[PDB]
């Protein structure tokens, strides 16, 4: 449901083939918030429960609304937390394919993290989905240092954070259908593109 720590809890001797690391939006609960669980269930349907590990960014990432105003759109402590989880995945399960996602502040966090990541680990993230991407305009719809073909941004018309503002309007809260269909669809496709099946 809203907390999944499959990577932290996972046995190194029986690594999943796919590891998904997801950062929730501001003020959301657990470490998956409102959108994460929907994505998780569909990935589990595609890869099987033992086939994918779902890991939300918890720990120091408290997702405070105020941190949207910081330079990178989230705090340094939150970035360190997510970097730490990619590095844990890379160490625990060197052969797993990674996928990532974030909503709102979590999308800025995912983008900042991936930008700072060691390239060898960044290169293992086969696809990333961003919903209500707060740095969409500033970054021109891209994640720095990460390929456009592995990136999918869901930015609703009228969601002001996609257009350089930090105002929360009703479209910002309307990503439910995307998390249920096109976002897991994209992620599954990108994993299969490199792993076959």
């Amino acid at each position: 449901r809203t907390t999944r720590d499959d990577l932290i809890n996972g046995n190194s001797a029986s690594c999943a083939d796919v590891i998904f690391i997801y950062a929730r939006g501001s003020t959301e609960t657990g470490n998956l918030g409102t959108l994460g669980p929907s994505i998780a269930s569909n990935l589990e349907s595609a890869f099987g429960k033992d086939g994918v590990w779902i890991q939300g960014v918890g720990g120091a990432y408290r997702a405070p609304l105020g941190d949207n105003a910081l330079p990178r759109g989230t705090s340094s402590a939150a970035i360190r937390e997510m970097l730490g989880l990619f590095q844990q995945a890379n160490t625990k399960c060197p052969d797993a394919t990674l996928i990532a996602g974030g909503y709102s502040q979590g999308a800025a966090l995912a983008a900042a993290s991936i930008e700072d990541l060691d390239s060898a680990i960044r290169d293992k993230i086969a696809g990333t989905v961003l919903f209500g991407y707060t740095k969409n305009l500033q970054n021109r719809g891209r994640i720095p240092n990460y390929p456009a073909d592995r990136t999918k941004v869901f930015c609703n018309t009228g969601d002001l954070v996609c257009t350089g503002s930090l105002i929360v309007a009703a479209p910002h809260l309307a990503y439910g259908p995307d998390a249920r269909g096109p976002a897991p669809e994209f992620l599954i496709e990108k994993v299969r593109a490199v792993r076959g099946s």
